[PDB]
């Protein structure tokens, strides 16, 4: 056994939290904005996680990087979904 | 044995930069603010720890997610001390 | 054997992102702005990896902490290379 992993990032005045957990090979998401934790929608597998996020004017932007074995998937929140992203690692 | 676990965030112009670390089952925490680093008041049990902040004003709001196990205790920073938040994980 | 670990960074309109992966006790950097990833200068010793970064102006600085073993190295980036910085840990 064993700890979980987690990543976290946030934006805005409320403010707005993401916190993505890697247990037991899956990340899943919680998020704050101004009342209780809820659930989010990303969901991937990965044993190790992290994020970064960046505003466009009011809209943000999201990159989480899950990492099982020596693959890391970057996932991309853009307003409209989780996609996977162009990331790759060297050579 | 193994390797410590880090998180950092900074906030401001100098700047002022906070770091975690996770060393045998304790959180401790460093601090720099233009001249030298110097311990911080945050001390909590954790084996992985993350952390996001933010700003209202000047005034700055840190939350270090500490995680021992499958159990994530939220740390909060709000200007008077560190307190106990609400942050639950998934089901 | 077992998993990468990451850590990752932002700033910019593009933007510009900075992904750390610890790998095998080696921390390498992808870079991203606009168009595909490559390599960065950034290629330090560490089994544990933060990051965080902080704009002056439009210039950037960039802070990475590496760990190996209880032994973390802060690295800095303002600009022209990557220099050690006067990091220490608690006592
Ligand atoms: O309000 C929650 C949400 O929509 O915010 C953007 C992303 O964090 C999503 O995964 C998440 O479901
Ligand atoms: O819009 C998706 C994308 O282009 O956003 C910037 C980077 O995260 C890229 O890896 C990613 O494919
Ligand atoms: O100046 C140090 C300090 O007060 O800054 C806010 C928090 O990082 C505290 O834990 C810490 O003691
Ligand atoms: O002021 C404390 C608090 O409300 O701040 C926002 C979130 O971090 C909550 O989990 C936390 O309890
Ligand atoms: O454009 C890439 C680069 O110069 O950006 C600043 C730092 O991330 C450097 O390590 C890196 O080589
Ligand atoms: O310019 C280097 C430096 O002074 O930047 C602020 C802190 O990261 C210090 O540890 C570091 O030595």
């Amino acid at each position: 056994m064993k700890s979980v992993q987690t990543a976290a990032t946030s934006w805005g005045t409320v403010p707005s939290i993401r916190v993505y957990t890697a247990n037991n090979g899956k990340i899943t998401e919680r998020c704050w904005d101004g009342k209780g934790w809820y659930t989010g929608a990303f969901n991937e597998p990965g044993d190790n996680v992290s994020v970064t996020s960046w505003l466009v004017g009011s809209a943000i932007h999201i990159r989480v990087y899950a990492s099982t074995g020596t693959t890391t998937t970057e996932w991309c929140w853009d307003g409209n979904g989780w996609t996977k992203g162009a990331y790759t690692a060297t050579n």
